[PDB]
């Protein structure tokens, strides 16, 4: 499913993502942007073999299991395949488990390069909420 910002805002607002440790709504909008085009089919191969899985990019090397990345782990119990879903619901409570870990979301090179100190309310701006 290819979601509209707006529509994606609404859905990750209910799903508990906003002011989540901290990260106001907007970043979260920005970095599914930039990493997935808003696309929950979205899949990406990395160098190392792994792959980055849904409308954030969750990556097989720590998060999901996908058979096919040797000596990974699956930190958020899942098959990287449930990560495509038009259902958002399991790439959010993996992107908190993610985001809880330390690094907050810097975890996400996009978000890092393209949201992080950028007025990032933006991406929020016109919709019902
Ligand atoms: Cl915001
Ligand atoms: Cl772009
Ligand atoms: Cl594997
Ligand atoms: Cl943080
Ligand atoms: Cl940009
Ligand atoms: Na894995």
């Amino acid at each position: 499913k290819v979601f509209g910002r707006c529509e994606l805002a609404a859905a990750m607002k209910r799903h508990g993502l906003d002011n989540y440790r901290g990260y106001s709504l907007g970043n979260w909008v920005c970095a599914a942007k930039f990493e997935s085009n808003f696309n929950t089919q979205a899949t990406n191969r990395n160098t190392d073999g792994s792959t980055d899985y849904g409308i954030l990019q969750i990556n097989s090397r720590w998060w999901c299991n996908d058979g096919r990345t040797p000596g990974s782990r699956n930190l958020c119990n899942i098959p990287c395949s449930a990560l495509l879903s038009s259902d958002i619901t399991a790439s959010v409570n993996c992107a908190k488990k993610i985001v809880s870990d330390g690094n907050g979301m810097n975890a996400w090179v996009a978000w890092r390069n393209r949201c992080k100190g950028t007025d990032v309310q933006a991406w929020i701006r016109g919709c019902r909420l």
